[PDB]
């Protein structure tokens, strides 16, 4: 029930399918909320590992202190690791997919780590002396400008080219007019079901406005305004008037 | 025992009733002392979760060191995470409401963390390998200009659109003239009760004065100014003279 | 055993007596050494809570790292916060009075933290999940111009209105003529006993200049200047000559 | 083995004797090496507490991170301050004398901290809930112009008046002609014993020069310069020639 | 295996022999690579403490954060972690010699720290309440102009007089021309043994050139240049041509 | 597995072979990322140290905070560095070779630290009291202008003379055109094997492009262009068109 219509978005769909069997890093770019996450989840579904686990992880929320430990895991004992060994996120994602959103926020200390992972697929647990090898597909995404961040010295160049093999840039919504209404209608149908309203579709007078709004919030802001509209809707159709005060 | 008179305030009151059944984020804005906390606390009472827990957080008072840990909780080891697993504020608010006060005073480093929580309601405990999903309706407030702070890059654009589902603009008190006199009477009644004075109500001269002060502290300073008057009061009524030295 | 003579200070004394039963925050302002601490300490004595504990705190010296911890208290989930639970200063002062001196010396970062404490009297221990409520009367002092600092954006406006219930302006000593000579006799009498000198009082020739010195240190330097004089005194009386080299 | 000959220095010596029984702050000023340390040590010896502990501290050498802790001491808690409680420097000096050298080298942020300590002799240990009271005579020294630094707003005015009870301005060596030679003989005599040379005294030609050098280092450089000469000395007397390469 | 020919160096060699019995600070100056480290090391060998420890430190390479800790040492606690009491470099050098190399690049903030340490040799451990007294001979070296920096206010005057007991200014190699050829021959013989080549000596044409190079790197560049030639050498002698591309 | 065709590289290859037995520093210059690692890794192979470890590290990309820690290593002491007893890159490379890339892009603060390391190979562990000596061959490289930066004071002169023994230039890739096709085929072979494609070799039309083109990325972009091209390749040969969109 996901929407891909515009040529640019349709092109991505084909591109994704071609790499479904690929075991190599992917870097997703675009403004935040252009559906980069859906793309990441889609790659998992269309691959041969689709039946395997899909691990979603926020890398920012991870404390710098335990970062290495929580990712790669740790063995029993070994620096206050209690009496028990515990797996890391990579091992949990073994054979599956690991998705890093907002990867662009990471300490240079931490960025340098994981470097040796991507290509070699090998690492050591904290305090473990036995090398472990795992099979993991790495996916990364950011709403930032990756190209510039390297130049500003906030991101290591050497890491970019490993991750920057394949790059899919979801363009902003304002340049996708064809994808506006189809998305807008789908959400209406969705929110109408959860909140249980009588609403169906949009007036043409309203339809023109949605087109002429250059969506700085992309498809998220879009999803949100409708949720407001559906709640404040009265009749079976939503006019420009109800949205006029909203935009 | 809450005061809503002015037209602008009545419009907001209705909106709250409409969202009684709403499970989605709300962003409250306004100057200092316009009752932002009350609104947040009020929405909970008029919702279906009213008997369930209401969690108040200043979100500033949270130490950056344990910030990640205290919110998402942690498992039985952190690197000395003691012997016990311990819940976070989010799990505490499960089925209930979580209120983030003065969120705009929060560091960009920290904002990015909360990101996948708001929309997905999914996160990881520290050292935990099991994804946890919880249901919490999130309330946020600031006395700053959130709209502009994003433009100035002091606040994440990506976070705003997640919280910015519903946006309530509480106007200043100076634009609510009708809410002036009624409030002042309420506080007087209250403080007369606490301090046990003989005071009942206001002179016409004082009432007139209260109108011409543009309440830079809004309804906070107001409560304070009245409390001041009650202590220094002698008779049963408050004249312009007792307030003359106050303004 | 204190000195109140001048009309302005005698005028101040009455206000204190009226609010003895008041449970609300007080902010004392003025030049350095004008007796801000005695006033604050006095208010406790003249109140109905006078028999309860009085907590004196210089809020400058608190390190930012434990700032959160030392105030609100903490549980054993403090990252090797040992095995023991510890109360905070607010909880210790429950039912009593808490005096925050030099509040104006706080970083805007630090100020926002205190915010929900002052007004709500509610907070969370670090790692605690149950809200704690305390009854604390707030006393405040600063050497700054508090009114101006707000306009300069160096002090949070939202915090001022929480603390700014009652405002007391202690004037400089140069504007208090009546309180000059009486104080001097008090200190001389005091130090004469401590140091065991033969000195009794001041000559009229000495006394006239002492009034015409605009005491930039207010009453500290005087107390100090007299402390200096007794030690260098010879006879039973102090002439203009002994004080001439001091000014 | 301390040298006081010059009239200027003898007056100071008298000042010291009169305050022997006095308990209160003393502020020493002057160029570097004018014997500020000697005086401070001297005041202690000639006092009634001379038998009590003397704590010498460079408040510059204290790292900004633990500064708060090292002074006031701490109990088990906070900091992740491990498992051991420790007294602070003030408690160590209780009843005795504390000497702060180069106090003028202290950060303005840090200065404000000391305030309620110096005057009241009252504080809280870090993590301690018991107010501790100590009796401490405060000694201070600086290589700057303390009076001027205040006018430039680089030093707290409020702290100065706390510390500024007694004021000692040690003059430069160039203004002490009488203290030159006597000091020089002392240094020569001492080093002659330590290094075991045959030197006794100065030529008349050499003596003339020592006065005509405007001793920018006061008596430090002097002690060093003599130390230089003794080492390169051959005969029983030191001529201008051996000093020519030094001065 | 050291070379001293030039008058300037021979004078210096003698000065050192005279201080063999000296326990006092030494400040070494000169351009980079003039043998400041060996000279400092030499003074130790020729002193009575030559068998006692010689502690070498790059005081730049010390992190600004722990600078205080590693020098003065620390006891249990009084830092994050640090479960063990630990000595420091000053304490390590007791009875011996401490060499601070490249001392002149140290921050003004940092210089003041060492101040009560250098001359008095007394300090407190981090977290220690017991004064430590040590006997350490201090050696200092820099590629800067120390005397001039003082007038420029980039270096503490108060510190200068402490280190500036004995001052040795190593002249450049260009004015030591007599020391050029002997050194070059010395290096040639050395590298010839290590690399095992057939080379013996220099042509006169080459020798003339070596003199006409104003060696801005003094003896480092020279040492390097000889090492370069030997590796690319063919015959038993090195002509001016092989060096032409080097200069 | 290295490719040498162009005249400049063939003569350069000889330089390395003659110095095979040399134990001394080498400074490599060139545009960014051009076989600098390849040259350096090769020199090790041809050395007597070929059997010992080779540690490659980017010394610029490491944050200043742990900069000190990662180089010399650290003990269980200062920091905050937990229990980790960890070798530093210098200690890790003992007996082997250490390669520092883009050292010229490093901040002056950091340069001064490493100073005593390079030449002496001597240092202290952080918190360690035992002098450590290592035997390491130093290899250095930069994408900067080296010598000229010194004149601009952007690079320390004292440091340059340590590293500047041997100097290599290397051509840009555009002047090595003979080495284009051989290299391109080798990398092509790699990705075909790893990714399992049907590709064999290049079309003549593709070769036409390979000749005339501003490769500013030298041999980096080539690896990227092929890695991109191979993945999007369809047929058995690569045409001019698919490479066109990559540039
Ligand atoms: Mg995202
Ligand atoms: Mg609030
Ligand atoms: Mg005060
Ligand atoms: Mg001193
Ligand atoms: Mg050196």
């Amino acid at each position: 029930e996901y929407v891909f219509e515009s040529p640019k978005m349709k092109e991505i769909l084909e591109k994704i399918k071609k790499i479904s069997c690929a075991e190599c890093p992917v870097l997703i770019t675009g403004e935040s909320g252009v559906g980069k996450e859906v793309v990441a989840r889609l790659i998992h579904k269309l691959s041969d590992r689709s039946k395997e686990p899909f691990v979603a992880l926020n890398v920012a929320s991870i404390p710098r202190d335990i970062f290495e430990a929580e990712l790669f895991g740790y063995e029993k004992g070994a620096f206050t690791g209690a009496v028990s060994s515990k797996e890391g996120f990579f091992e949990l994602a073994d054979g599956g997919t690991l998705f890093l959103d907002e990867i662009g926020e990471l300490s240079l200390e931490a960025q340098a780590k994981l470097l040796r992972v991507i290509e070699s697929g090998k690492f050591y647990r904290l305090g473990g002396r036995k090398e472990i090898e795992v099979n993991v597909r790495i996916l990364a995404a950011t709403n930032r400008n990756i190209k510039e961040l390297v130049k500003e010295g906030k991101f290591r160049e050497d890491l970019y080219y490993r991750l920057g093999v394949i790059e899919i840039e979801i363009p902003p919504l304002r340049e996708r007019k064809e994808d506006i209404i189809p998305l807008a209608n789908h959400f209406l149908k969705k929110f109408s079901r959860k909140y249980a309203k009588e609403v169906e579709g949009f007036t043409k007078s309203a339809q023109e406005l949605l087109l002429s709004y250059p969506w700085y919030g992309n498809v998220r802001e879009l999803k949100n305004v409708i949720e407001r509209a559906v709640l404040f809707s009265e009749g079976k159709f939503i006019d420009r008037g109800e949205l006029s005060c909203l935009v």
